[PDB]
């Protein structure tokens, strides 16, 4: 008579076996609590289901058969004043959107395929806000603007930022106040190797490295910065990223 179809979280959408005189299928998905029913021209889980909550919410879920992705919106009684927004991709990663009690979006949270996350807060009518990356062992704090997410770690005189273009890039910068030039920092940075190399005194002291793991690994050079030594030894502690800016 009908089938069941696992989707992302605990939701399961069950789906007729067969679509009606119209062409259309019949959807009765369980998300947590909320039975919601609802239509779709396929038989794969794609699709378009509503429902009420207790207390008059209305919710909808989106199914798209183009991305892979599944959205819960939770309304309030108008159906149409945002209080939540889940948004799964195919790749697993979730975004969790909370609204102000005017439907306008004041949080945000993304959690990766691995479980790190980035949390933004305070959200603004500007786009900008409170940002911070929730990562193994240790948690990053900064800002977000329009442009960009700016994660900061601070040693003495050192800030190391760590950029997220609104488009998920990754650009980490060194700037150091230090003002004697036997000791003050500088670096360069290589996307493609994920590697942010620091330099003192014309010489090469070590490469950070913000692996496809979420970590970041660290690795010296010699003492006149003529070769790496060693092997990269990855980060489990703010207090190592701070010690590799001293």
């Amino acid at each position: 008579n009908s089938v069941s179809v696992d989707l992302p979280g605990s939701m399961k959408v069950l789906v007729s076996k067969s679509s009606n005189a119209d062409g259309k299928y019949d959807l009765i998905a369980t998300v947590d609590a909320l039975e919601l029913s609802g239509t779709s021209d396929k038989n794969n889980g794609s699709g378009v289901l509503e429902g009420v909550k207790a207390d008059a919410s209305k919710v909808k879920l989106t199914i798209s058969d183009d991305l892979g992705q599944t959205t819960l919106e939770v309304f309030k009684s108008d159906g149409s004043t945002l209080v939540s927004k889940k948004v799964t991709s195919k790749d697993k990663v979730l975004g969790d959107v909370k609204f102000n009690e005017k439907g306008e979006v004041s949080e945000k949270i993304i959690t990766r395929a691995d479980g790190t996350r980035l949390e933004y807060t305070g959200i603004k009518s500007d786009g900008s806000g409170k940002a911070k990356e929730v990562l193994k062992g240790y948690v990053l704090e900064g800002t977000l603007t329009a442009e960009k997410t700016t994660l900061v770690v601070k040693e003495g005189t050192v800030t190391l930022s760590k950029n997220i273009s609104k488009s998920g890039a990754v650009s980490v910068e060194l700037n150091d106040t230090d003002s004697s030039a036997a000791t003050k920092k500088t670096a360069a940075w290589n996307s493609g190797t994920s590697t942010l190399t620091i330099t003192v005194n014309s010489k090469k002291t070590k490469d950070l490295v913000f692996t496809s793991s979420n970590t970041i690994t660290v690795q010296q050079y010699d003492s006149n910065g003529t070769s790496l030594e060693g092997s990269a030894v990855e980060i489990t502690k703010l207090d190592e990223i701070k010690n590799a800016l001293k």
